[PDB]
């Protein structure tokens, strides 16, 4: 959506804070021995506490408050009896709505220590990709400058991007214009960012695979070569004075 009122801005900040709080709380509780459903239950209780509603459930009838994706799973993992183990690469993606406004945020991290430093590496680079992407965000700038930054960041670190997963406009729903925020540069795109535009920027950085496929169920996205993939997502408002991240505390 395009923000036009201070009341809209406040509503977006409110739901962004809630999603960030939930994301942080879940991440802190992610340790060997907890199940992903147990992690999802935390979101259930906090959403209730803060008067928010799961976007996955509301918008997509997703069977879970949040999406928790582990190891082979890159996105849209279904919270379940799956137990977290030492070294797991975990992505927690929290999206919700309150009073008609939405936020969408996500983080990939490593549980304890893995025997392969690549798991942390994709997390480090996804974080850098996001930072590099938002440095480009201002009214009048090309949307493609986001993907350009993400892919350049990946190349600088001998890594790849997931080409078939993207960001998206957000605010009054989980998906609105721009339809797609790519992780790479499309030279034919003339789409510009404008004042008040609200975007979900979610770079996916991969150890090898350049795309995801259907996973173990109708929701989860995976890679058949079990690449390690990290995502960092925030909800961002494009303003003249710089980007406002509703989902950063
Ligand atoms: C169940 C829907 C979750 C949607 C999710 N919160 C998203 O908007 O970041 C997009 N994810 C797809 C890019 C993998
Ligand atoms: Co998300
Ligand atoms: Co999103």
């Amino acid at each position: 959506m395009i923000v036009k009122t201070e009341e809209e801005l406040q509503a977006l900040k409110e739901i962004g804070y809630i999603c960030a709080k939930v994301r942080n709380t879940m991440q802190a509780a992610t340790k060997p021995g907890i199940t992903t459903k147990e992690l999802d239950n935390i979101a259930k209780e906090l959403f209730e506490e803060y008067g928010a509603i799961s976007a996955p459930i509301h918008d997509e009838n997703f069977p879970g408050q949040t999406c928790i994706s582990v190891n082979e799973e890159v996105a849209h993992g279904i919270p379940s009896k799956r137990v977290i183990r030492e070294g797991d690469l975990v992505n927690i993606d929290v999206s919700a709505l309150k009073n008609g406004y939405y936020a969408d945020t996500g983080i990939s991290f490593v549980v304890g220590e893995s025997d392969d430093p690549m798991k942390q590496k994709v997390c480090d680079v996804a974080t850098m990709a996001f930072e590099n992407a938002i440095a480009k965000v201002k009214p009048g700038t090309k949307l493609s400058n986001i993907g350009k930054a993400v892919h350049n960041t990946a190349r600088q670190n001998d890594l790849k991007v997931i080409k078939n997963l993207t960001g998206h406009g957000v605010g009054l729903s989980l998906h609105e214009a721009p339809a797609h925020v790519l992780n790479y540069f499309d030279p034919k795109d003339k789409t510009l960012l404008t004042e008040g535009m609200v975007l979900a920027i979610e770079p996916f950085i991969s150890s090898n695979a350049s795309f995801v496929t259907e996973g173990k169920n109708e929701w989860a996205f995976e890679t058949s070569d079990k690449s390690f993939v990290a995502q960092i997502e925030h909800t961002v408002i494009v303003t003249k004075d710089g980007p406002i991240l509703t989902t950063k505390i």
